[PDB]
């Protein structure tokens, strides 16, 4: 399962590089509905072929997410827990979208003081097509 591995270590990237946008920081100090973290983690999302890529606070409340009306609202999943704590996690679990491997990396202040969590999912059944091949 290199390849799982592989597809893990991808998402993680992704979500690293999320952790340390401006806006994203900036717009954890606004209402969820008007961050401007949906428009970017929505391109992001498409070009690295992930599932969804779900930006949260300190209480786990979505500021982005492929359905525009969980934004708002908490996380559903009990692995982004371990991230809310300052650590990464990778799991296998599912909120509201097909099942998936997902990671989770978190998102500090500029005194690396936590102040949220970037989540990246990769729909389970591509991960097994892509270790058909």
């Amino acid at each position: 399962d290199m390849t799982r591995d592989g597809l893990a270590n991808k998402a993680l990237a992704v979500a690293r590089t999320l952790a340390d946008s401006p806006e994203i920081r900036q717009g954890l100090q606004k209402k969820p509905q008007e961050s401007g973290i949906q428009a970017i983690a929505e391109a992001v999302r498409k070009r690295n072929d992930l599932l969804f890529i779900v930006v949260t606070d300190m209480q786990s409340l979505r500021y982005s997410h492929p359905e525009a009306q969980r934004i708002g609202q908490p996380f559903k999943g009990d692995d982004i827990l371990k991230a809310l704590n300052g650590e990464e996690n990778v799991a296998i679990n599912r909120g509201f979208l097909a099942q998936a491997l997902r990671v989770f990396t978190p998102i500090y202040d500029e005194n690396h003081k936590q102040i949220g969590v970037v989540a990246i999912g990769l729909e389970l059944s591509r991960v097994t097509q892509q270790i058909n091949d």
